This record gives structure tokens, sequence and C-alpha cells, in this order.
């Protein structure tokens, strides 16, 4: 520990980082799945793969595993605002990604491309970037 | 308060940003190639050329962050060990840049055939190894 339980803040950032990266690979997988889905316009797309969609399911499960860990460890009262905003945000992005797997799972390319996914993602990154600031800024104080 | 721990955190944020932007580049490229398969009226929604262009941009910013990282160094043995991160980054960056020209030149065969995921994994580990060595090994050793 030390700097306001430095190790703690170090572990939470590790969990959030892995959760974040894992949600990004989930989106990559969906996308690679979608691009390969041959059912568009004047083109046969590419090697029809649903394994990639299955992968998406797995990575989202893994990201959910890490967040579950971030949520069950020594919660600091000062990080209460930052942590909740991280929750307004994670639940929305995780639900966005699942609306997507559900669309690719039923051939609903109507809804898949139309979903404003990037906005949901940015909002989480903002929340995550904010958690990082709070954990250091004026939080590195007292030692 | 130490020069070592402080420069280690600074480097962690530069790498995190690089990694994120390279992941963001891959996502932008993929969304373009998907939109490139049907080409259903390119516009605000079907921002295919626009996603290809954003991919060029996020990759350029990744490059910049790495610049800051390589533009500094006080740690001895660490760097020696972590020439691994540079190798893996050198590799993955070229992979992303090549996918941009394949997509740009409409070479879909080449875009899908490239073993991108293998190169990104290699980098993610190099990064996790950097953190392994930074943590304790230096975070305690000064
Ligand atoms: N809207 C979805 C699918 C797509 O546009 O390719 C996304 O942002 O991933
Ligand atoms: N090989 C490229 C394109 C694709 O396979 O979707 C990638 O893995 O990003």
């Amino acid at each position: 520990q030390g700097f306001v339980i430095s190790n703690e803040l170090r572990q939470q950032q590790s969990e959030l980082t892995s959760t974040w990266d894992l949600m990004l690979q989930t989106r990559i997988n969906l996308s690679r799945s979608a691009a390969r889905m041959m059912m568009d316009a004047s083109n046969q797309q590419s090697s029809a793969k649903t394994d990639l969609l299955q992968n998406a399911k797995t990575t989202l499960a893994q990201a959910a595993a890490h967040y579950a860990n971030f949520k069950n460890m020594t919660p600091l009262p000062a990080m209460a605002e930052a942590s909740a905003n991280v929750d307004e945000k994670y639940q929305r992005y995780q639900a966005a990604l699942a609306e997507l797997i559900q669309f690719l799972d039923n051939g609903n390319m109507d809804a898949y491309f139309a979903q404003p996914t990037q906005g949901m993602q940015n909002a989480l990154g903002e929340a995550l970037g904010n958690y990082a600031r709070v954990s250091e800024n004026l939080y590195r104080q007292t030692f």
C-alpha cells in the first residue's frame, strides 16, 4: 500500500484496463464477423465466419469477469463518484455490445450498422479516463 | 517521490494510449471494409472512405505517443529487456499501415489474409511484460 493504498488503486486500474481492452476486441470480433458475412450488395464479402461471432461472446464474458473483480475489492469512499459514473457507463457499453451480438446472431444487419456504438464507447473511455485522474490528481496527496 | 516511479507511470500512459489507438485503428479499418463490401450509398452513416481516413489518423496519433515513449530514458537494464516492446510495436505498426494500403487500393484478398491478430497479441504480451518488469523489479529497485 502506501500512497493512499497505492496497490489497491493499482489493481483496480489493472482490472479496468483489461475490461476495457477486452470490450474493444469484442467490437473488433463483431466487425470481422460482419465483414465476412456474405449477404450485402454487389459483392460476396468474405469467408463466412460465425466462429468470430462466438469469439465475441467469449471476450465479452471475459470483460465481464474482470469488471466483476473490479467491483469486489476494498472500495475507497473518495472514489465513490468516479466509480458510479464508471457504472452509468460500463452497463451501457456492455449492453450495446450485446444488442450487437444479438443482431449478428439473427441476421439483423438492419440494426447492426445503424447502432451508435462509437458514442457509447467514448462515453466509457471518458469515465475511465476520469477514474484515472481521480486516483492520482489530488489523490497522490498525503504521504 | 522518485524520478524512477514517476517516469515509469508516464511511460505506462504513453503505451496505454498507443495500444488503445492501434486497437481503435483496427476497429476503424474493419468498419470500413465491412462498408466496402456492400457500398450502400456512402454518406454520414456509410462513412467508408471517412473510416479509412480516421484509421489513418488514429494510427498517426499512436505513432506520436510512442514517440514520447522512445523520446525518454533513465532506466538501465529495463530498456535492455524492453527492446521487446519496440520490436513488437515496429511489427504491429507495419501490419496496420499495410492493411490501410490494401483497403485503399481495394485489395480485399490481402486485407483478410493478413495474420493481424497474431501480431497484436504479440504486442499485448510485450506490453504486459513491460509492466511485469516495471512493477516491483524497478518499482522497488532504484
Ligand atoms: N455500428 C456498429 C457496426 C458498424 O457500424 O460497423 C459499430 O459501431 O461497431
Ligand atoms: N486480417 C485483418 C482483416 C480481417 O481479417 O478482418 C484483421 O484481422 O484485422
